[PDB]
């Protein structure tokens, strides 16, 4: 499974590979690629672009940028990689919320089942954002499946809290 | 957003607060719970319910132990804290997999929905040990939920692979 930083490679190392770009057009469409899928993410805004361009990884020509062949080994080593249940740490914390829900106060529960809801909304936004019409691609087919199964989740939390 | 130590923390402190138990006991449940949910989770093995008892979060009586006043604070402090889109990478990883399909030959891409659909699977599997009949509580409802979701996930995944 990849490190945050590696995450963020990825993301930066597909984006020149597809066209060349310039510093700062990379480092934008990164950021918000990064935090449309997870939220701010405020631990990763230190992993900058710059350090790809001294590894070799990104060549020149706010300077106009390109991907080498040592940036392309990078990026199919980093994007044929295994995933894992292991780092996405939220679902353990929403199962031990639900297990130990008895153990709050009435209103504390109530509280944490509208954080949920304000979360997955927020979620939705992102993705809808970053989805914008004009399918065909995996990521847009991906993104409206998981905006689905996000949308049966909020209408179940949203039933969970008309029962309480 | 909690730490995986925090998260094991709240597992182990929630767990003895409903009933005391011995360590082994102890141990063996928060190991079951939290792999269940999140895997292996083999970086976690170090993170042992002992320390609990030094803090005098828990209390004694292979020893017999209990939750004290402090175990009970800090449950409360673990258990009311929000969650985060950050501390779910593997959304991220996903969704960069998604965008940047094209550029991987097409025995791989075939291969990478293969991985995904057999980490569902696994997923699948685990939770439905640890659902186990017998309804009622915010984790069983929790459980088929995700559940629920995890099986229309491996449908799509299924439909995308057949598409390929």
């Amino acid at each position: 499974t990849l490190t945050p930083k590696e995450a963020v490679r990825l993301c930066a190392l597909g984006t020149i590979a597809s066209q060349p770009m310039r510093y700062s057009e990379l480092a934008g469409s990164v950021r918000h690629f990064t935090s449309r899928i997870m939220g701010p993410s405020l631990e990763l805004m230190g992993i900058s672009i710059e350090l790809l361009r001294y590894e070799g990884l990104v060549e020149a020509v706010d300077a106009m940028l390109a991907i080498s062949a040592a940036g392309r080994r990078e990026l199919h080593s980093l994007l044929t990689a295994r995933l894992r249940p292991g780092s996405d740490l939220s679902k353990l914390v929403v199962a031990l919320k639900m297990r130990f829900l008895g153990l709050m106060e009435a209103e504390e529960r109530a509280h944490q089942i509208d954080l949920l809801i304000e979360g997955v909304d927020s979620e939705l936004a992102r993705l809808a954002d970053l989805r914008g019409g004009e399918g065909g691609s995996a990521l847009a087919a991906w993104l409206d499946h998981d905006m689905a199964l996000l949308e049966s989740r909020l209408a179940w939390l949203e039933d969970f809290r008309a029962r309480l």
